[PDB]
Protein backbone atom coordinates (compact mmCIF):
# COMPACT_ATOMS: atom_id res chain seq x y z
CA UNK A 1 0.00 0.00 0.00
CA UNK A 2 2.14 2.91 1.62
CA UNK A 3 3.95 1.99 4.36
CA UNK A 4 5.32 -0.77 2.60
CA UNK A 5 6.53 1.40 0.08
CA UNK A 6 7.95 3.14 3.02
CA UNK A 7 9.63 0.39 5.35
CA UNK A 8 11.22 -0.95 1.98
CA UNK A 9 12.84 2.53 0.89
CA UNK A 10 13.92 3.41 4.53
CA UNK A 11 17.49 3.29 5.32
CA UNK A 12 19.78 4.50 8.26
CA UNK A 13 21.59 7.65 6.98
CA UNK A 14 25.34 7.35 7.55
CA UNK A 15 25.90 11.42 6.67
CA UNK A 16 23.82 14.22 7.65
CA UNK A 17 23.25 17.57 5.70
CA UNK A 18 23.72 19.73 8.71
CA UNK A 19 21.76 22.60 6.38
CA UNK A 20 18.84 20.66 6.33
CA UNK A 21 16.27 21.27 9.34
CA UNK A 22 12.90 19.70 10.00
CA UNK A 23 10.16 22.24 9.87
CA UNK A 24 8.60 23.42 12.80
CA UNK A 25 5.48 21.36 12.23
CA UNK A 26 8.09 18.38 11.81
CA UNK A 27 9.76 18.95 15.12
CA UNK A 28 6.32 18.71 16.97
CA UNK A 29 5.43 15.67 14.85
CA UNK A 30 8.69 14.15 16.32
CA UNK A 31 7.75 14.45 19.46
CA UNK A 32 4.30 13.03 18.87
CA UNK A 33 5.84 10.16 17.55
CA UNK A 34 7.77 9.65 20.82
CA UNK A 35 5.04 9.90 23.35
CA UNK A 36 1.76 7.99 21.52
CA UNK A 37 4.27 4.95 21.06
CA UNK A 38 2.60 1.92 22.58
CA UNK A 39 4.29 0.48 26.10
CA UNK A 40 3.21 -2.80 27.92
CA UNK A 41 0.46 -2.02 30.75
CA UNK A 42 0.75 1.31 29.15
CA UNK A 43 3.83 2.12 31.76
CA UNK A 44 5.63 4.36 29.26
CA UNK A 45 8.66 3.85 31.36
CA UNK A 46 10.88 6.40 29.37
CA UNK A 47 12.26 9.91 29.29
CA UNK A 48 13.19 11.66 26.10
CA UNK A 49 15.87 13.87 25.31
CA UNK A 50 15.33 16.12 22.46
CA UNK A 51 18.52 18.19 20.90
CA UNK A 52 17.90 20.60 18.35
CA UNK A 53 20.83 23.54 18.85
CA UNK A 54 24.34 23.36 18.08
CA UNK A 55 25.38 23.36 21.70
CA UNK A 56 22.60 20.85 22.83
CA UNK A 57 24.06 18.71 20.17
CA UNK A 58 27.61 19.10 20.99
CA UNK A 59 26.96 17.96 24.78
CA UNK A 60 25.26 14.62 23.14
CA UNK A 61 28.04 14.11 20.89
CA UNK A 62 30.49 13.72 23.95
CA UNK A 63 29.01 10.21 24.09
CA UNK A 64 30.83 9.41 20.22
CA UNK A 65 34.09 9.11 21.78
CA UNK A 66 36.69 6.25 22.43
CA UNK A 67 35.91 3.15 20.08
CA UNK A 68 32.61 5.09 18.96
CA UNK A 69 34.25 8.61 17.27
CA UNK A 70 32.40 7.11 13.75
CA UNK A 71 28.87 8.00 15.23
CA UNK A 72 30.43 11.56 16.29
CA UNK A 73 29.40 13.57 12.59
CA UNK A 74 26.07 11.86 12.61
CA UNK A 75 25.34 13.64 16.09
CA UNK A 76 26.49 16.80 15.11
CA UNK A 77 25.44 17.08 11.47
CA UNK A 78 21.65 16.09 11.95
CA UNK A 79 18.83 18.52 12.81
CA UNK A 80 17.06 17.13 15.77
CA UNK A 81 18.84 13.97 17.97
CA UNK A 82 16.89 11.70 20.11
CA UNK A 83 18.26 10.32 23.29
CA UNK A 84 15.89 7.49 24.11
CA UNK A 85 15.80 6.68 28.27
CA UNK A 86 14.45 4.26 30.44
CA UNK A 87 13.55 4.41 33.89
CA UNK A 88 16.14 3.08 36.14
CA UNK A 89 13.46 1.24 38.18
CA UNK A 90 9.80 1.10 38.30
CA UNK A 91 8.35 2.99 41.36
CA UNK A 92 5.15 2.85 42.60
CA UNK A 93 5.01 6.71 42.52
CA UNK A 94 5.38 6.85 38.51
CA UNK A 95 2.56 3.50 38.28
CA UNK A 96 0.08 6.06 39.96
CA UNK A 97 0.89 9.00 37.87
CA UNK A 98 0.13 6.41 34.69
CA UNK A 99 -3.10 5.51 36.55
CA UNK A 100 -4.60 8.74 37.21
CA UNK A 101 -3.32 10.26 33.62
CA UNK A 102 -5.64 7.24 32.04
CA UNK A 103 -8.23 8.43 34.49
CA UNK A 104 -8.04 12.30 33.72
CA UNK A 105 -8.45 10.93 30.03
CA UNK A 106 -11.39 9.60 30.61
CA UNK A 107 -10.39 5.68 30.46
CA UNK A 108 -12.25 4.54 33.35
CA UNK A 109 -15.97 5.04 33.89
CA UNK A 110 -16.42 4.01 37.35
CA UNK A 111 -13.55 3.95 40.23
CA UNK A 112 -13.91 -0.30 40.47
CA UNK A 113 -12.44 0.12 36.46
CA UNK A 114 -9.47 2.43 37.55
CA UNK A 115 -8.64 0.04 40.25
CA UNK A 116 -8.71 -2.86 38.01
CA UNK A 117 -6.58 -1.64 35.49
CA UNK A 118 -4.32 -0.55 38.52
CA UNK A 119 -4.27 -4.51 39.78
CA UNK A 120 -3.30 -5.54 36.42
CA UNK A 121 -0.21 -3.63 35.53
CA UNK A 122 0.50 -3.82 39.25
CA UNK A 123 0.74 -7.86 38.72
CA UNK A 124 2.85 -7.22 36.06
CA UNK A 125 5.15 -4.44 37.54
CA UNK A 126 5.52 -7.40 40.60
CA UNK A 127 5.88 -10.10 38.33
CA UNK A 128 9.25 -8.36 36.94
CA UNK A 129 10.53 -6.47 39.89
CA UNK A 130 10.01 -9.05 42.30
CA UNK A 131 9.66 -12.70 41.15
CA UNK A 132 12.11 -12.38 37.99
CA UNK A 133 13.99 -9.79 39.01
CA UNK A 134 14.26 -8.03 35.80
CA UNK A 135 12.57 -5.37 35.84
CA UNK A 136 15.32 -2.57 34.02
CA UNK A 137 15.44 -5.01 31.05
CA UNK A 138 11.76 -5.29 30.84
CA UNK A 139 11.42 -1.51 30.74
CA UNK A 140 14.73 -1.13 28.34
CA UNK A 141 12.64 -3.54 26.01
CA UNK A 142 9.53 -1.18 25.58
CA UNK A 143 12.01 1.84 25.11
CA UNK A 144 13.35 -0.30 22.15
CA UNK A 145 9.49 -0.52 20.82
CA UNK A 146 9.07 3.22 20.67
CA UNK A 147 12.66 3.28 18.82
CA UNK A 148 10.90 0.48 15.86
CA UNK A 149 7.57 3.47 16.02
CA UNK A 150 9.94 6.22 15.55
CA UNK A 151 12.11 4.91 12.99
CA UNK A 152 9.21 3.95 10.44
CA UNK A 153 7.20 7.32 12.09
CA UNK A 154 9.86 9.61 11.04
CA UNK A 155 10.73 7.65 7.72
CA UNK A 156 6.83 8.25 6.93
CA UNK A 157 7.21 12.09 7.02
CA UNK A 158 9.89 11.86 4.41
CA UNK A 159 12.72 12.38 7.30
CA UNK A 160 15.89 10.19 7.40
CA UNK A 161 17.69 9.15 10.42
CA UNK A 162 19.82 6.35 12.02
CA UNK A 163 19.55 4.09 15.14
CA UNK A 164 22.60 4.48 17.25
CA UNK A 165 24.21 1.87 19.90
CA UNK A 166 27.57 2.92 19.26
CA UNK A 167 27.92 5.69 21.85
CA UNK A 168 29.50 5.82 25.81
CA UNK A 169 26.35 5.92 28.07
CA UNK A 170 27.81 6.31 31.30
CA UNK A 171 29.31 9.90 29.68
CA UNK A 172 25.84 10.68 28.19
CA UNK A 173 24.37 9.74 31.11
CA UNK A 174 27.01 12.06 33.43
CA UNK A 175 26.31 14.62 30.65
CA UNK A 176 22.59 14.74 31.05
CA UNK A 177 22.93 13.64 34.98
CA UNK A 178 20.51 11.22 34.01
CA UNK A 179 20.93 8.66 37.12
CA UNK A 180 19.88 10.99 39.44
CA UNK A 181 16.98 11.95 37.96
CA UNK A 182 16.40 8.21 37.40
CA UNK A 183 17.11 7.77 33.72
CA UNK A 184 19.65 5.13 31.43
CA UNK A 185 20.62 6.30 27.80
CA UNK A 186 19.69 3.52 25.72
CA UNK A 187 19.75 4.42 22.05
CA UNK A 188 20.50 8.17 20.21
CA UNK A 189 18.21 8.51 17.26
CA UNK A 190 19.68 11.60 14.32
CA UNK A 191 16.67 12.91 12.43
CA UNK A 192 17.13 14.78 9.59
CA UNK A 193 18.01 14.60 5.62
CA UNK A 194 21.07 12.79 4.51
CA UNK A 195 23.65 14.75 2.45
CA UNK A 196 25.51 13.12 -1.05
CA UNK A 197 27.98 11.65 1.28
CA UNK A 198 25.81 8.82 3.11
CA UNK A 199 26.90 5.83 0.84
CA UNK A 200 24.51 3.85 2.51
CA UNK A 201 21.39 6.01 0.59
CA UNK A 202 21.93 4.16 -2.89
CA UNK A 203 23.43 1.05 -1.19
CA UNK A 204 20.44 -2.02 -1.51
CA UNK A 205 18.67 -3.24 1.23
CA UNK A 206 19.63 -6.53 2.83
CA UNK A 207 18.19 -9.00 4.76
CA UNK A 208 18.01 -12.85 5.04
CA UNK A 209 15.06 -14.85 3.25
CA UNK A 210 11.83 -15.37 4.92
CA UNK A 211 12.46 -19.05 4.67
CA UNK A 212 15.09 -19.20 7.66
CA UNK A 213 13.50 -16.72 9.65
CA UNK A 214 9.51 -17.10 9.48
CA UNK A 215 7.64 -20.27 10.02
CA UNK A 216 3.80 -20.45 8.70
CA UNK A 217 1.29 -22.68 10.50
CA UNK B 1 -2.41 9.07 4.20
CA UNK B 2 -0.71 11.09 7.51
CA UNK B 3 1.87 8.77 9.60
CA UNK B 4 0.60 11.10 12.88
CA UNK B 5 -2.97 10.42 12.26
CA UNK B 6 -2.20 6.78 11.94
CA UNK B 7 0.03 7.14 15.78
CA UNK B 8 -3.26 9.53 17.14
CA UNK B 9 -5.84 6.53 15.90
CA UNK B 10 -4.32 3.14 16.55
CA UNK B 11 -5.47 1.40 19.51
CA UNK B 12 -4.85 -2.16 21.24
CA UNK B 13 -7.71 -4.01 19.97
CA UNK B 14 -9.20 -6.38 22.79
CA UNK B 15 -11.54 -8.23 20.77
CA UNK B 16 -11.45 -9.46 16.88
CA UNK B 17 -14.13 -10.49 14.35
CA UNK B 18 -13.68 -13.74 12.95
CA UNK B 19 -15.34 -13.62 10.37
CA UNK B 20 -13.02 -10.58 8.31
CA UNK B 21 -10.05 -11.96 7.70
CA UNK B 22 -7.00 -9.89 5.93
CA UNK B 23 -6.63 -10.10 2.11
CA UNK B 24 -4.04 -11.76 0.27
CA UNK B 25 -2.27 -8.88 -0.63
CA UNK B 26 -2.23 -7.99 3.58
CA UNK B 27 -1.10 -10.92 4.79
CA UNK B 28 1.86 -10.71 1.97
CA UNK B 29 2.77 -7.14 3.38
CA UNK B 30 2.65 -8.65 7.06
CA UNK B 31 5.50 -10.93 6.57
CA UNK B 32 7.68 -7.92 4.47
CA UNK B 33 7.55 -5.44 7.73
CA UNK B 34 8.58 -8.41 9.75
CA UNK B 35 11.50 -9.41 7.22
CA UNK B 36 12.69 -5.66 6.55
CA UNK B 37 12.84 -4.18 10.23
CA UNK B 38 15.97 -2.92 11.22
CA UNK B 39 17.98 -4.17 14.07
CA UNK B 40 21.80 -3.60 15.85
CA UNK B 41 24.63 -4.52 12.67
CA UNK B 42 21.82 -5.75 10.63
CA UNK B 43 21.82 -8.72 13.30
CA UNK B 44 18.28 -9.78 12.72
CA UNK B 45 18.51 -12.27 15.76
CA UNK B 46 14.93 -13.11 15.29
CA UNK B 47 12.20 -15.52 13.89
CA UNK B 48 8.24 -15.81 13.49
CA UNK B 49 5.55 -17.65 13.95
CA UNK B 50 2.94 -16.24 11.69
CA UNK B 51 -0.47 -18.78 12.53
CA UNK B 52 -3.60 -17.94 9.64
CA UNK B 53 -5.08 -21.70 9.96
CA UNK B 54 -7.42 -22.06 12.95
CA UNK B 55 -5.75 -24.96 14.40
CA UNK B 56 -2.33 -22.87 13.79
CA UNK B 57 -3.94 -20.09 15.90
CA UNK B 58 -5.62 -23.02 18.43
CA UNK B 59 -1.93 -23.96 19.61
CA UNK B 60 -0.46 -20.58 19.83
CA UNK B 61 -3.48 -19.98 22.18
CA UNK B 62 -2.42 -22.79 24.43
CA UNK B 63 -0.46 -20.39 25.92
CA UNK B 64 -3.28 -18.42 27.24
CA UNK B 65 -4.73 -21.65 29.18
CA UNK B 66 -3.63 -20.61 32.50
CA UNK B 67 -4.04 -17.48 34.03
CA UNK B 68 -3.75 -15.60 30.54
CA UNK B 69 -7.50 -17.04 29.63
CA UNK B 70 -8.97 -13.51 28.54
CA UNK B 71 -5.99 -13.50 26.37
CA UNK B 72 -6.92 -16.93 24.11
CA UNK B 73 -9.89 -14.97 22.59
CA UNK B 74 -7.37 -12.72 20.57
CA UNK B 75 -5.18 -15.15 19.51
CA UNK B 76 -8.25 -17.18 17.74
CA UNK B 77 -10.85 -14.40 16.59
CA UNK B 78 -7.41 -12.43 14.77
CA UNK B 79 -6.99 -13.34 11.07
CA UNK B 80 -3.23 -13.70 11.50
CA UNK B 81 -1.36 -13.83 14.84
CA UNK B 82 2.27 -13.28 14.85
CA UNK B 83 4.84 -14.78 17.60
CA UNK B 84 8.22 -12.71 17.40
CA UNK B 85 10.91 -14.91 18.62
CA UNK B 86 14.47 -14.04 20.04
CA UNK B 87 17.35 -16.06 19.20
CA UNK B 88 18.92 -17.17 22.54
CA UNK B 89 22.39 -16.78 21.77
CA UNK B 90 24.11 -15.47 18.81
CA UNK B 91 26.52 -17.80 16.78
CA UNK B 92 29.24 -17.68 14.78
CA UNK B 93 26.65 -19.47 12.23
CA UNK B 94 24.30 -16.55 12.61
CA UNK B 95 26.82 -13.70 11.68
CA UNK B 96 28.50 -15.63 8.74
CA UNK B 97 24.62 -16.05 7.43
CA UNK B 98 23.85 -12.21 7.59
CA UNK B 99 27.29 -11.04 6.41
CA UNK B 100 27.21 -13.46 3.64
CA UNK B 101 23.60 -12.30 2.53
CA UNK B 102 24.37 -8.77 2.73
CA UNK B 103 27.32 -9.70 0.33
CA UNK B 104 24.92 -11.30 -1.82
CA UNK B 105 22.76 -8.50 -1.65
CA UNK B 106 26.13 -6.31 -3.44
CA UNK B 107 26.68 -4.06 -0.43
CA UNK B 108 30.29 -4.65 -0.31
CA UNK B 109 32.25 -2.87 -3.29
CA UNK B 110 35.35 -5.09 -2.01
CA UNK B 111 36.41 -8.37 -0.17
CA UNK B 112 37.84 -5.91 2.35
CA UNK B 113 34.77 -4.14 2.97
CA UNK B 114 32.93 -7.23 3.38
CA UNK B 115 35.88 -8.12 5.82
CA UNK B 116 35.50 -5.11 7.90
CA UNK B 117 31.61 -4.79 8.37
CA UNK B 118 31.86 -9.07 9.67
CA UNK B 119 34.58 -7.58 11.96
CA UNK B 120 32.13 -4.28 12.89
CA UNK B 121 29.41 -7.01 13.63
CA UNK B 122 31.72 -9.36 15.74
CA UNK B 123 33.27 -6.03 17.94
CA UNK B 124 29.86 -5.23 18.98
CA UNK B 125 28.56 -9.06 19.17
CA UNK B 126 31.53 -10.00 21.45
CA UNK B 127 31.29 -7.20 23.41
CA UNK B 128 27.49 -8.22 24.48
CA UNK B 129 28.67 -12.15 24.83
CA UNK B 130 32.07 -11.89 26.54
CA UNK B 131 32.19 -8.43 28.47
CA UNK B 132 28.99 -7.02 29.19
CA UNK B 133 26.97 -10.83 29.54
CA UNK B 134 23.52 -9.46 28.15
CA UNK B 135 23.49 -10.90 24.50
CA UNK B 136 20.16 -12.56 25.26
CA UNK B 137 18.75 -9.60 26.28
CA UNK B 138 20.70 -7.45 23.63
CA UNK B 139 18.76 -10.04 20.93
CA UNK B 140 15.41 -9.32 23.04
CA UNK B 141 15.74 -5.80 22.45
CA UNK B 142 15.99 -6.14 18.46
CA UNK B 143 12.92 -7.83 18.67
CA UNK B 144 10.98 -5.00 20.36
CA UNK B 145 12.26 -2.87 18.28
CA UNK B 146 10.74 -5.03 15.36
CA UNK B 147 7.78 -5.07 17.25
CA UNK B 148 7.28 -1.23 17.69
CA UNK B 149 7.92 -1.11 13.56
CA UNK B 150 5.56 -3.85 13.29
CA UNK B 151 2.47 -2.26 15.38
CA UNK B 152 2.44 1.44 13.14
CA UNK B 153 2.99 -0.75 10.16
CA UNK B 154 -0.23 -2.83 10.62
CA UNK B 155 -1.50 0.58 11.97
CA UNK B 156 -0.99 2.29 8.63
CA UNK B 157 -2.09 -0.39 6.33
CA UNK B 158 -5.80 -0.16 8.20
CA UNK B 159 -5.54 -3.18 10.15
CA UNK B 160 -6.10 -3.88 13.97
CA UNK B 161 -3.41 -5.58 16.39
CA UNK B 162 -2.69 -6.04 20.01
CA UNK B 163 0.96 -6.82 21.70
CA UNK B 164 0.25 -9.85 23.56
CA UNK B 165 3.11 -10.31 26.53
CA UNK B 166 0.29 -12.06 28.77
CA UNK B 167 1.01 -15.48 28.02
CA UNK B 168 3.35 -18.20 29.10
CA UNK B 169 6.32 -18.45 26.96
CA UNK B 170 7.02 -22.15 28.24
CA UNK B 171 4.45 -23.38 27.02
CA UNK B 172 4.64 -21.69 23.65
CA UNK B 173 8.24 -22.44 23.41
CA UNK B 174 7.63 -25.92 23.93
CA UNK B 175 4.52 -25.98 21.75
CA UNK B 176 6.67 -24.96 18.76
CA UNK B 177 9.79 -27.10 19.27
CA UNK B 178 11.50 -23.49 20.18
CA UNK B 179 14.57 -23.56 22.65
CA UNK B 180 15.79 -26.57 20.23
CA UNK B 181 16.09 -24.32 17.46
CA UNK B 182 17.87 -21.40 19.80
CA UNK B 183 14.76 -19.71 20.16
CA UNK B 184 12.50 -17.80 22.90
CA UNK B 185 9.27 -16.53 22.26
CA UNK B 186 8.45 -12.84 23.26
CA UNK B 187 5.31 -10.91 21.68
CA UNK B 188 2.30 -12.26 20.36
CA UNK B 189 0.59 -10.22 17.86
CA UNK B 190 -2.95 -10.78 16.43
CA UNK B 191 -3.74 -9.17 13.57
CA UNK B 192 -7.02 -8.56 11.77
CA UNK B 193 -10.29 -6.69 12.37
CA UNK B 194 -12.22 -5.75 15.12
CA UNK B 195 -15.76 -6.32 16.54
CA UNK B 196 -18.45 -4.41 17.88
CA UNK B 197 -17.57 -5.50 21.05
CA UNK B 198 -14.21 -3.89 21.35
CA UNK B 199 -14.32 -0.92 23.92
CA UNK B 200 -10.96 -0.07 23.93
CA UNK B 201 -12.11 1.41 20.08
CA UNK B 202 -14.05 4.32 20.94
CA UNK B 203 -11.84 5.31 23.91
CA UNK B 204 -9.62 7.73 23.91
CA UNK B 205 -5.82 7.51 24.31
CA UNK B 206 -3.79 8.31 27.24
CA UNK B 207 -0.28 9.02 27.06
CA UNK B 208 1.80 11.43 29.84
CA UNK B 209 2.59 14.84 29.08
CA UNK B 210 5.80 15.56 27.05
CA UNK B 211 6.61 18.29 29.96
CA UNK B 212 7.59 14.96 32.14
CA UNK B 213 8.83 12.70 29.64
CA UNK B 214 10.22 15.29 27.30
CA UNK B 215 13.43 17.24 27.67
CA UNK B 216 14.50 19.89 24.74
CA UNK B 217 18.13 21.44 25.04
C1 LIG C 1 4.92 -5.12 24.81
C2 LIG C 1 3.42 -4.97 25.10
C3 LIG C 1 2.68 -5.90 25.74
C4 LIG C 1 1.24 -5.79 25.91
N1 LIG C 1 0.53 -6.82 26.46
C5 LIG C 1 -0.79 -6.72 26.48
C6 LIG C 1 -1.62 -7.84 26.94
O1 LIG C 1 -1.14 -8.90 27.39
N2 LIG C 1 -2.95 -7.65 26.85
C7 LIG C 1 -3.57 -6.46 26.35
O2 LIG C 1 -4.78 -6.44 26.27
N3 LIG C 1 -2.80 -5.41 25.99
C8 LIG C 1 -1.49 -5.51 26.02
N4 LIG C 1 -0.74 -4.48 25.58
C9 LIG C 1 -1.42 -3.24 25.17
C10 LIG C 1 -1.08 -2.06 26.07
O3 LIG C 1 -1.92 -1.99 27.23
C11 LIG C 1 -1.26 -0.78 25.27
O4 LIG C 1 -0.21 -0.71 24.26
C12 LIG C 1 -1.22 0.48 26.09
O5 LIG C 1 -2.29 0.50 27.07
C13 LIG C 1 -1.36 1.71 25.24
O6 LIG C 1 -2.60 1.62 24.51
P1 LIG C 1 -2.63 1.56 22.93
O7 LIG C 1 -1.84 0.37 22.47
O8 LIG C 1 -4.09 1.57 22.48
O9 LIG C 1 -1.96 2.93 22.53
C14 LIG C 1 0.64 -4.58 25.45
C15 LIG C 1 1.44 -3.60 24.88
C16 LIG C 1 2.79 -3.75 24.67
C17 LIG C 1 3.60 -2.68 23.99
C1 LIG D 1 19.41 -0.71 17.78
C2 LIG D 1 20.30 -0.32 16.59
C3 LIG D 1 21.53 0.19 16.73
C4 LIG D 1 22.34 0.62 15.62
N1 LIG D 1 23.53 1.23 15.86
C5 LIG D 1 24.16 1.78 14.84
C6 LIG D 1 25.34 2.61 15.06
O1 LIG D 1 25.86 2.79 16.17
N2 LIG D 1 25.84 3.19 13.96
C7 LIG D 1 25.32 3.04 12.65
O2 LIG D 1 25.84 3.68 11.77
N3 LIG D 1 24.28 2.20 12.44
C8 LIG D 1 23.68 1.62 13.45
N4 LIG D 1 22.55 0.89 13.25
C9 LIG D 1 22.09 0.68 11.87
C10 LIG D 1 21.95 -0.79 11.52
O3 LIG D 1 23.18 -1.37 11.08
C11 LIG D 1 20.88 -0.95 10.41
O4 LIG D 1 19.57 -0.84 11.05
C12 LIG D 1 20.92 -2.26 9.67
O5 LIG D 1 22.20 -2.42 9.00
C13 LIG D 1 19.83 -2.40 8.63
O6 LIG D 1 19.95 -1.35 7.65
P1 LIG D 1 18.83 -0.25 7.41
O7 LIG D 1 18.54 0.45 8.71
O8 LIG D 1 19.34 0.66 6.33
O9 LIG D 1 17.60 -1.08 6.89
C14 LIG D 1 21.79 0.42 14.32
C15 LIG D 1 20.53 -0.18 14.20
C16 LIG D 1 19.75 -0.51 15.28
C17 LIG D 1 18.35 -1.04 15.11
N1 LIG E 1 -1.04 -8.24 30.89
C1 LIG E 1 -1.71 -7.45 31.79
O1 LIG E 1 -1.92 -7.89 32.93
C2 LIG E 1 -2.78 -6.60 31.20
C3 LIG E 1 -4.12 -6.81 31.83
C4 LIG E 1 -5.24 -6.28 31.31
N2 LIG E 1 -6.43 -6.51 31.91
C5 LIG E 1 -6.64 -5.76 33.19
C6 LIG E 1 -6.91 -6.66 34.44
CL1 LIG E 1 -5.64 -7.71 35.09
C7 LIG E 1 -6.90 -7.92 31.77
C8 LIG E 1 -7.62 -8.15 30.40
CL2 LIG E 1 -6.47 -8.14 29.05
C9 LIG E 1 -5.14 -5.48 30.06
N3 LIG E 1 -6.11 -5.06 29.52
O2 LIG E 1 -6.65 -4.24 30.02
O3 LIG E 1 -6.53 -5.39 28.46
C10 LIG E 1 -3.93 -5.27 29.51
C11 LIG E 1 -2.67 -5.82 30.09
N4 LIG E 1 -1.64 -5.41 29.62
O4 LIG E 1 -0.70 -5.96 29.71
O5 LIG E 1 -1.52 -4.35 29.09
N1 LIG F 1 29.43 0.09 5.86
C1 LIG F 1 28.30 0.63 6.43
O1 LIG F 1 27.52 1.23 5.70
C2 LIG F 1 28.45 1.15 7.83
C3 LIG F 1 29.26 2.41 7.97
C4 LIG F 1 29.48 3.01 9.17
N2 LIG F 1 30.38 4.02 9.29
C5 LIG F 1 30.66 4.83 8.07
C6 LIG F 1 29.73 6.08 7.93
CL1 LIG F 1 30.37 7.67 8.39
C7 LIG F 1 31.45 3.84 10.31
C8 LIG F 1 32.87 3.84 9.69
CL2 LIG F 1 33.77 5.27 10.24
C9 LIG F 1 28.74 2.47 10.35
N3 LIG F 1 28.77 3.04 11.39
O2 LIG F 1 28.59 4.18 11.56
O3 LIG F 1 29.24 2.51 12.23
C10 LIG F 1 28.01 1.34 10.24
C11 LIG F 1 27.87 0.62 8.94
N4 LIG F 1 27.30 -0.43 8.94
O4 LIG F 1 26.49 -0.79 8.15
O5 LIG F 1 27.68 -1.20 9.62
Amino acid sequence: MDIISVALKRHSTKAFDASKKLTPEQAEQIKTLLQYSPSSTNSQPWHFIVASTEEGKARVAKSAAGNYVFNERKMLDASHVVVFCAKTAMDDVWLKLVVDQEDADGRFATPEAKAANDKGRKFFADMHRKDLHDDAEWMAKQVYLNVGNFLLGVAALGLDAVPIEGFDAAILDAEFGLKEKGYTSLVVVPVGHHSVEDFNATLPKSRLPQNITLTEV
